[PDB]
This record gives structure tokens, sequence and C-alpha cells, in this order.
């Protein structure tokens, strides 16, 4: 029995390879979680095929409609089996999908242009003059809407009443936003992402302050499912091993292509 | 019914109070896990008792007789309901025992003594002698050693890294033992060895250690490995769930950074 | 019963919000005294409904007519019941209408416009031809002038000091008059009077003004006396003494301070 | 008729004569208080006699005794009519006495022996190498006690916990404590004699950070008392004619016995 994976094409998690056009099946996909994918079966010892989520979305609720899209809909709905993907741990996810053990560690970051005058995120949010916004239907948002801080409930109530949408459709379409704001704009991304970016080219993005929070992504699989134990516990051999660090360094830091 | 929470002493997790003699219950002990608990007890209503295991041992399967000692042994063996600790989340631990979210990152650090700072135009620069673990296994004059019973053993003994199959090689075969009975004891083995004793130990207790006084510890090179502190739960329970909920409410609220930075870095001695 | 709550226009302490075309009531305006209107109904329980005075004056003696006018002259004769405002407590209207203990202290200031760093090793130093009353009141070629109907007006008016008496000796034959019927008015009067003219206000609002954009404004000087904001109440008022224990206590929490903080530096810039 | 005004011997506001021994009456008590209540008793139009309180406290209730002591003690309790003196105005005074409007503004204030390493009293609260302590039977005492804020609270928790006691008698007293502590005692007093104290010799104290907070001093009346409403008026004559101003230069700045 084939294991449909579903996936999310994001760099360096998936990607779609160089000549794909000639490629079928997993053998068309490369990056951090196909390999990720790859070991999973290995271990549990199943047959699995690579499928991308055909919404670009990676899990939310609607407008009081109680409907999830993405992948925790994918996974929610029976469409999915497994969920190998940059998948954020969070309460609501939770409550409807069962997560494994984080496999990377990661944080609420800023991106902008290439001292930086904001810094922290207190200054960002004091001074209206740059604009910040995050990805739509993403963990970020639900992050600082459901955040009860002081800092982070005013920076999410600028965000949501913003002149035109400040949000984004895909995190590229964020890192592009913020690249031609000739430094007007501020990108609230999760640390993995923001760290990959500022070490592709043309480098003319930067990741300022710390993180605002930390969280850790996992693999989701369905509420009561067989596939939970075997993959908690692969992921757990996985990082006694030192092949999710093997993973990371391959690509993240071997490739490399910035000066720096 | 009241169910027990079983816990190591470990600072800044729990220490006693100062005015324990006259005290009993769950105030004799105070730090970081005795309010994570409060607040697990919080989220999810219930009665806890705060006990400490008698060996004052992690927790760790003896080989040739298949027994689990320590905060986890007793765990296994039903002498205990929930284990709110800094207990690392394992693999050979998750097959006997449930455990919930990562509370606290870590990773395996290295402790050596603070050298004297070296003088030369007038500028005053930090000199030591280990940087890495590989300099540390290369290098044969500075003895270095781990807790006994623990994750930091364990994952020695099972890692097939050069450098850590290594490492643990010299740590087996060494006279006199490098193994210490408790944290405690290795920080005194690393002050009073001047400088000839390196100890590996979380990144957490490690900061923790350097940020007080007398502060003549340091940490030197980044962490080892990258583990996670869980709420530990005997298999087959029914309070799984309720603190994996609330371990992500706790994170997601901010409690659990805050608890941080106030039982770490805002009693900063030096 | 609703009691209502008389008001002035003016920054930072109420101001019109931006989506008020279709808010109604005290949604309308926002501030540091709708706050402080707040915190006082939630101490002594009442329903208040914000007002704003059609005259646009903070309230005087007019000439000759022994007739009071703006928030004093409303509050004397009944037309409200309560005057929760940046009104400034003196003696001339502590004998006409009841004040609480001041919530918030102030200083007459002097207000300038910010000269250019002048540039002469390659350092830039801040030059200013006024930095004094004093200098202010020998100098000729700058104007100078206060807020009709206000109480630095009534200050100048009633001084026996040799150089507050010369200053309003010059304010009254002035030509022509250097008397601004708003703060907004004067504000706009020095930034485009290119530095011939300057406008004397409590420092509270000279602050609140100079740390706001396009900050071209500099205050000179120290205060040139001592007073501060009361709570304004109508004579045998049953309300003095309530909103006097709420003004305290809003003192003792540390309310008021944390109000001045957020209203006034938070949103700052440049 | 006369008036008993009751008042403490504070510096610059009641000092004792330099040849007061062959003095007798008002004539012998000099500083910033007697000359207030001079000027009060010309616009009100009565004759008064300095009194100083026989226990040198400002005022405050016992342990559950419910018992005023002090110069608030001595007006509640009918044995004075007025109190000129350095009483700062509080809830806990207001309800029982009547405050007129203050005179001086001031507020609560580190003072330490002469890098500056205390700098505010958040680094004062986090370190506990430095000890620090206020005034027994004042106002900063009460003020810390009924505190809500985490950093007061923390400081009075600590101060109350203290071995040996860390509160002193008098501010004169605790002057002397932190002059021969060598920078191991701060003393929490308010800004007014702080100043005093810091240009005054051998100025070998001085002045950190800034206001913990804004208070004032007022005369105090027994309540429901026919001097309320005159003393209130002749304070608010005497601000408007600029008396108080040059009453606190000519008692703080005119001698000006340091080098500043
Ligand atoms: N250095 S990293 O981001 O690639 C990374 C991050 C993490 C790893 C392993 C690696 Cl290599 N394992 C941990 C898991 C292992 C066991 C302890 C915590 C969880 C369960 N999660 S983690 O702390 O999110
Ligand atoms: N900053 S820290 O080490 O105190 C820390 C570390 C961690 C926290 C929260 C904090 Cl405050 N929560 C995460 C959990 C939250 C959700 C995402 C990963 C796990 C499930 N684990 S963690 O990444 O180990
Ligand atoms: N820092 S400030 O100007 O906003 C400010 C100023 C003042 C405050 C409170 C604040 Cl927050 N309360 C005092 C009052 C409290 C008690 C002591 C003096 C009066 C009665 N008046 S004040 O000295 O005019
Ligand atoms: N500069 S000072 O400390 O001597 C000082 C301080 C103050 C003065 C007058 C002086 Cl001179 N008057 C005010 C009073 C006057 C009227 C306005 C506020 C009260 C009622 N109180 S105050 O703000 O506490
Ligand atoms: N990893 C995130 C992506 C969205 C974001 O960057 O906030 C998620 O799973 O929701
Ligand atoms: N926390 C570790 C023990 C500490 C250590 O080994 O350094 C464990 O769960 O075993
Ligand atoms: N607050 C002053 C008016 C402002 C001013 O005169 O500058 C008053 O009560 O009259
Ligand atoms: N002025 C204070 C006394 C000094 C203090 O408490 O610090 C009072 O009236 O209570």
């Amino acid at each position: 029995k084939t294991v449909v994976v579903t996936t999310i094409l994001e760099s360096p998690y998936v990607m779609m390879k160089k000549n794909h056009e000639m490629l079928e099946g997993n053998e068309r996909y490369e990056g951090y979680c196909v390999d990720l994918a790859a070991e999973i079966a290995k271990h549990c010892g199943f047959k699995y095929k690579l499928t991308i989520v055909g919404d670009g979305k990676y899990g939310a609720r609607d407008a009081d409609t109680k409907i999830w899209n993405g992948m925790v809909g994918e996974l929610v709905y029976g469409k999915a089996d497994i969920a190998i993907a940059p998948l954020t741990i969070t309460l609501v996810r939770e409550e409807v999908i069962d997560f494994s053990k984080p496999f990377m560690s990661l944080g609420i970051s800023i991106m902008i242009k290439k001292v930086s005058p904001i810094e922290s995120a207190e200054d960002l949010s004091k001074q209206t003059e740059i604009a910040y916004g995050t990805l739509d239907s993403g963990s970020t948002k639900e992050f600082f809407r459901r955040s009860k801080i002081a800092v982070f409930d005013k920076m999410w109530t600028y965000m949501r009443s913003a002149e035109p949408s400040v949000f984004v459709r895909t995190t590229a379409e964020g890192v592009a936003r913020v690249r031609k704001s000739k430094g007007k704009y501020a990108y609230l991304l999760e640390s993995t992402m923001n760290e990959y970016i500022e070490q592709r080219k043309p480098c003319d993005t930067m990741k300022v302050g710390g993180n605002l929070d930390s969280k850790g992504y996992g693999i989701a699989t369905p509420k009561g499912s067989s596939l939970g134990t075997p993959v908690n516990l692969a992921v757990l051999k996985l990082s006694e091993q030192g092949v999710l660090d093997k993973l990371k360094n391959k690509w993240w830091y071997d490739k490399g292509e910035c000066g720096a």
C-alpha cells in the first residue's frame, strides 16, 4: 500500500529540481523534506508517493466556516496520509492532527533590505514608517492574532488594518516584496526560511533581531493514525543519529552561494 | 485523587528554599520546574505533590538486568504519575514512557574552568585551550567526562560519529573515572582541577552556572547536538494528552520563555 | 443619571479618531484625557458622556462684565458637572470651582522654531537666539505671545515679577496681536514665522509637539513656573471628594505615569 | 486665639537656630517651613506657635491597632491645628486629614555614596550585592508596601526580609548609614532631601537615576476644619506670586556650600 505524502513547494524543503519535465514520480522533487521523507519511509518500511498540495497553504481555519485548508485540511479530510513539510506545531493544529516530535527548531524573525534602524521587534512596532506583514493562512499570523502580549497585540492590530494588504500569498512573494520595497517593508517569517534567503543570491536581504518565539516543525498524521508512533520513533532515531543535522547542513550551509 | 510529581534536584529547575526547615509540601521547593508544574496544574485541573527520587538519578536501563532506574525507572514501575523535571527526550526512553512536546531546547556543551585573561597594545584577550569537541578528542592532557546514568553518557555510548566514538572510547577506559554522580560534582571537579578537567553537560545548566558567581567556568564551542526537555508520563496514561496541550498552551502564551528568562537571566550575578 | 464630562479639544489629551465619521459617543474621542475619564468613572461608578465646549476656550474673566467663559464658565453656570482636561489649577479659578489634586505637573515654557545646526572639527552644534525668558524680554527682534483666554495670559497679566511684567507690557501693546486663539494656531505661527515668533505654552504640550513630526520646533530655557492640571468640579458638588480620591489612587497605582508614557513618548518619533 | 502648628525637625525645612539656647518662641526655628508658616499666617491672619512633634515620625498606622502616630496622629486626635512640614500627600492620609494643594514637587530617589553601577531602580532590584532601604514610618515604606508593580513589589519584599534591619529611624540616620557604608548601602528618600544632602558638605553623596514616581508636599489640617480653604487659597496665592520658588531657591541653592 503506497502512502500519500502531502508537502508544499518550499525552499530548501521541496524543490522541483531543475529539469523536472523529463522526470516522473518522487525523482522530480528534491530538498530537505524529500530526504526526510525518504529516511522516514526507509525506517518505517513503507512505499510513498510525494504530492504537492493543490493550494499552497500550510493550514488554517476559514471565516467561522470551521473548514481546514492546505496540508492540514488535506490530512483532516482523509486526502493525505502524512505531511513531511515545514509544518509548525501549534495548539489549534495539534487538536485535530497528530504531530511528531520536532525535527527542526525555528522562530519568528524579521527580514528587511540590507546598524539596522529597527533591530528588535519593539522598535519595529513603535515606528510606523516601515511596514511589516506576515504570510497569509500561515502560523505566524495565527500567532499574532491569538497573542495577548501588548507589543504583539499592537503589531497584529496594525497588520490587520493595513492599506493595502500587508499579507502575502507566498513567502516567496513576501521576499520579493521586501526586495522591491527599497527597505520600506519588513517580513515576519520563520527563522530557517529567513536564513536560507539571507544565504542565497543576490544577498540583499538580512535578518534583524532575535527570535520572537521558539517553535518547531513536525511530521503530521491524521488523528488516531497507525503511523504516528512509527514516524515519531523514526524522527527520534534520526535526531539521535545526527541525520537531521546532516540534512540541515547539506541544504542550508553546504552549498552557500553567498559571500559571508 | 492527588497524583505525585517525581522530580530531580537540579538548579535552577528545583532548589530547596532557605526556610525549608519549617516548610512542608510544595513550598519547600522552588525553581523553574515547580512553577512549571503549577502552570500544568492550572491548565488541567488536578492536585499534585512534589517528590524527589531517592536514588537521585535521571534514568537509565542497566545492562544485563534490563531494569530502569532513576526518574524514568520509578515512573515505569508505577511509583510515579508524571515527571516534571529536566528530563531529556530520547529514543530509548520514548519506548517505555510517554513524552510531551519539548518545553526547553538544549544541547550538549563543554564546561571548562575559565582561564586567566592573557596580556600581551594593552587589551585583554580571551584564550582557551579547547574551542570545539574535535580538539577535545584529539588532545589528551585535559580529561573530560559526563554525568552517570544520564542522557549525555547514553548519547556518547550509542554514537557512531567518529569523534564522539573516540571520546566515548576514552571515557569508558579512564583511570580515575571521569564520570560524576551529580552535576554539582562535575562543576566542583572542573573548578578544582585547575583546567585539567572538562565537564560535558546540557547547555541550559552550563549557561546557568556560567552566569552565577564565582563565574570561574566558561562554555567552549557550540552544542554537540539538539535535544529537548519533555514532561514524562507513564506509557498508556490518560495524562499524556492534557500535558501535551498544556505544554503547547504555555509555549504559545509566552509563559515558557518568560519563566526561562526570569529563572536564568534575571538573576545575573556576574 | 448620566454625568457630562466637558473637555477641550487638545492633543495628546483629546483627539478626534480617524474613523469618527461613523463613530458616535465616547468612541469618537481618544487621548490621555479620555483614558483619565474612563479611569475616574471606573473608580467611582457613573456613566459619563464626553462633551467638547462650543466656545473652544479654557476659561477666563471677560473685561468689565464679570462673566466666565470656556470650560470654567460653562461649569460654573451648570451646563457641565465635571471637567477632565488640561485645565490649570489657578487661584482665580479655585474661587469659583472645585479643583482636585494635580494629576500632571507642568510649567510655562518657550517654543521657537528649531534653528539650523551651525557648521564651523566638523562638529554640529545647536545654536539658538533665545536661551531664557530674560533675554526674550530684553530682545525685540523676535515677537512672542500666548494663548488667548488661557492660564498663561492670566499669569502674565497678574505678574509682579519685573521680567514678566515687562513681557506682559510688550504683549498688551503688540501690533499685530501676538495672542493666538488656538494652540495649533500658535504652533503653526511659530512654524511659518521663520524664527521671528516664539510661543509661550505649557511644557507638556511643548514637549509633545517637539517629539512629533515634522519636529522643527524646540523648547528653549527652563519652565517659567510650576503648576498642575486638576479635574474641575462646581463648588458644592458631591463629586469633588470621589474625584480627588480617584486621582490619588491612580497616582499611587502608577496609572497616571504609564498613561503619560504611552501618550507622550511611546508614540513619538524623530 | 493661637494656632498650634506641628512640624518635624527636617533640613532645610525646620532647623534649630544657631543661638536658640537664648532664643524663645518661633524665633528659635528657621528653614523653609518656618518661612512658609509665617507667610501662611500673614495671609490668613492668625497667631501661631511652632511646635515640634514629640515623636519624630511623619505619620502612619500601627500594627492592626488603627492608631495614627507622628504629625498625622497629632492632627487627627486634636493635638494640633495645622501641619506645615514635608508631609507627603497620600491616599491613606487624605482619608483622615485635609491636604492643601501641593507647595513642593518631589519623588522617590535613590541616593548612594560617591561609573554609576546602580543607575535605575530596576538594576537595584535585580542585583542584591548592594543593600537598600527606606525611612521607617514614612511615606516611602508605605509606597513600596502597597505597590503592585513587580519591581517595587520585589524591592519591598527584599526590604522587609532584611538582616539586620535595613530601615532607618531618621533620615539623618539613613544619610549617616549610607555615608559610612562605603558604597554598600543605598537610601530611598524624597528627591528634595536628596538634593539638599547632595549639594551640602562634604558632598560625598549623590543621587542616581530619576524619580520613581511623582508626589507633593501639602499643608495638612484636621478633617472638616475652617482653616482648610484659607490655607489652600494661601498656597495658591503664594505659588502664583512666585514666593514658593523664592523660598526653595533660598533654602536649596542660595547658600550652596559645595562646588557645582
Ligand atoms: N539543529 S536542527 O534545527 O537541525 C535539530 C533540531 C531538533 C532536533 C534535531 C536537530 Cl538536527 N531533535 C529534537 C527532538 C529530539 C528529541 C528531543 C527533542 C525532540 C525529541 N527536536 S529539535 O530540538 O527541533
Ligand atoms: N527558548 S526555550 O529553550 O525556553 C523554549 C523552547 C521550546 C519551546 C518554548 C520555549 Cl520558551 N516550545 C517548543 C514546542 C512548541 C511547539 C513547537 C515545538 C514544541 C511544540 N519546544 S521547544 O522548541 O524545545
Ligand atoms: N509624571 S506626571 O507629570 O504625569 C505626574 C504628576 C503628578 C502626579 C502624577 C503624575 Cl504621573 N500626582 C501628584 C498628586 C499626588 C499626590 C501628591 C501630589 C499630588 C497629590 N500631582 S503631580 O506631582 O502634578
Ligand atoms: N518649583 S517648586 O518645587 O518650589 C513648586 C512646586 C509647586 C508649586 C510651586 C512651586 Cl514654586 N505650585 C503647585 C500648586 C499650584 C497650583 C497648581 C498645582 C498646585 C495648585 N504645586 S507644585 O507643582 O508642587
Ligand atoms: N511553517 C509555517 C509557514 C507559515 C509562516 O511562515 O508563518 C506553517 O506551517 O504555518
Ligand atoms: N537531563 C539529562 C541529564 C543531564 C545530563 O546528562 O547532563 C537526562 O534526562 O538524562
Ligand atoms: N491649560 C491652560 C491653557 C493652556 C495654555 O494657556 O497654554 C488653562 O487651563 O487655561
Ligand atoms: N516626606 C515623607 C517622609 C520621608 C519619607 O518617607 O521618605 C512623609 O511625609 O511621610
